[PDB]
């Protein structure tokens, strides 16, 4: 049972070169050369990866990812005291991924099967953090993402978890301070998020759905989590004039604290909210159970922008959201739900 340690400025290199010879690879204070990826791709089945000390990256305008892992039956963890520091303020310019500097994505969790990622502390990502894709039976456990420095420092589009084309993804105990979605499920099945703390971002959202390879969202559960000081709490966004499916989505035991814009928001006209919502991405079997909290006074409690017939079978129990205005602009609200 081999064990390998890579450190410093040439660690990334050695790591990529010897990873298939190491049952356990320990990354200690590795400084990743600018414009390169920590390539942890295609590890041997069962590999263990330990992040130790402080991981850093050289500065350069590129698209990332800074880190990339793939493989089977993998275990990847963060040692006590470790941190993985993006020092994103080198790139933050207020324009995020839609302009200005090209900023690199942080973590490509692609093509992972039966694997666990836990205890990772990520600090100041340049732009989105976790990109989850084409993965099955993936656990993201006790992850901390602190981009709080970006609040008044031009951080934009710092999504914590972007999910697509994946099944059986479980996210538990995440702590997130950012400036965009805490979670965004673009597609996938059998997804479960529990015990999270989402601060400063744009909420726990399904979507945006439609206009991609995979436009199906099914069996998603958010439970026992807090959304605090964010623009939105509960959000389902489907792209206008697209096709797809959203069904079997549950939000349960959700706490909303000081939500700035929308406590609960469902828009089937996402991408152009000045237009009537379209009907190609129906939302059925939407369940809210014990969602409660506060919206600021200049905010809106609940906004529901559904198309004709494209929203049905919604079960809303114990929903108690208040402090904001009540919208007069909801459309085609399913029975049993209300604004
Ligand atoms: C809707 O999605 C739910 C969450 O993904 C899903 O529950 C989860 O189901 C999986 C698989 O059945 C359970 O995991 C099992 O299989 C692996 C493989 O050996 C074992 O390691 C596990 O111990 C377990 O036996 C999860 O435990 C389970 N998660 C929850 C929170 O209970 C539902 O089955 C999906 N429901 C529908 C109707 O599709
Ligand atoms: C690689 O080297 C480091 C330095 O001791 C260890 O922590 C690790 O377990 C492996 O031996
Ligand atoms: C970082 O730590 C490792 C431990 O094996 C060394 O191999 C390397 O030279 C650097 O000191
Ligand atoms: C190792 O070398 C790299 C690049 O030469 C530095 O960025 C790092 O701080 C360490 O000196
Ligand atoms: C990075 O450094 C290592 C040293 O082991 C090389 O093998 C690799 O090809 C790259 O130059
Ligand atoms: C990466 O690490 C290996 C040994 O761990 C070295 O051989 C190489 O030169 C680079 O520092
Ligand atoms: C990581 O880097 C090594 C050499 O630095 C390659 O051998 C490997 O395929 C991957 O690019
Ligand atoms: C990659 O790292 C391993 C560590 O044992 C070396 O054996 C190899 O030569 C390469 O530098
Ligand atoms: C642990 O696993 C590594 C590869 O994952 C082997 O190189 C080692 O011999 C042991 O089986
Ligand atoms: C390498 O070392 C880690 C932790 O020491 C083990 O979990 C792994 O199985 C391999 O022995
Ligand atoms: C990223 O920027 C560094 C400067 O520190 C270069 O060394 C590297 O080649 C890349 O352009």
């Amino acid at each position: 049972a081999t064990t390998c340690t890579f450190s410093g400025s040439n660690g990334a290199s050695s790591a990529s070169k010897s990873k298939t010879s190491c049952s356990t690879i320990v990354l200690s204070n590795v400084a990743v050369p600018s414009g390169t990826t920590l390539d942890l791709t295609k590890l041997n089945d069962g590999t263990h990866v330990i992040f130790s000390g402080e991981t850093t990256f050289g500065y350069k305008e590129w698209s990332g990812p800074l880190i990339s892992v793939s493989g089977s039956d993998l275990t990847i963890t963060g040692a006590s005291g470790h941190s993985i520091n993006g020092d994103g303020s080198r790139w933050w310019d207020g324009e995020g991924g839609n302009g200005g500097k090209t900023k690199p994505k942080f973590f490509a969790a692609h093509s992972l099967t039966n694997s666990v990622i836990s205890g990772l502390k990520i600090v100041n990502s340049p732009v989105q953090v976790f990109s989850v894709a084409g993965s099955d039976y993936l656990t993201l456990k006790d992850i901390t993402i602190d981009n709080s420095d970006g609040d008044d420092n031009g951080g934009h589009n710092t999504d914590a978890f972007d999910i697509g084309t994946s099944t059986y993804v479980t996210i538990s105990g995440a702590t997130v301070y950012n400036q965009d979605d805490c979670v965004a499920v673009n597609s996938g099945e059998n997804i479960y998020f529990s015990g999270g703390y989402c601060s400063g971002g744009h909420g726990l959202s399904i979507g945006s759905v439609g206009g991609r390879s995979d436009n199906t969202v099914k069996n998603v559960t958010f439970v026992d989590s807090t959304i605090i000081n964010s623009d939105n709490g509960v959000r389902i966004k489907t792209n206008i004039d697209t096709t797809g499916s959203v069904s079997d989505v549950t939000y349960k035991d959700i706490t909303l604290t000081s939500i700035a814009k929308y406590g609960i928001v469902v828009q089937q006209n996402y991408g152009d909210t000045s237009s009537t919502p379209t009907t190609g991405v129906p939302i059925t079997d939407f369940v809210l159970d014990n969602v409660h909290g506060s919206v600021v006074s200049s905010g809106t409690n609940i906004l529901i922008s559904c198309g004709s017939g494209s929203c049905s079978d919604w079960t809303w129990t114990d929903v108690s959201v208040s402090g904001g205005k009540t919208s007069s602009k909801c459309t085609n609200v399913p029975s049993g739900a209300s604004c």
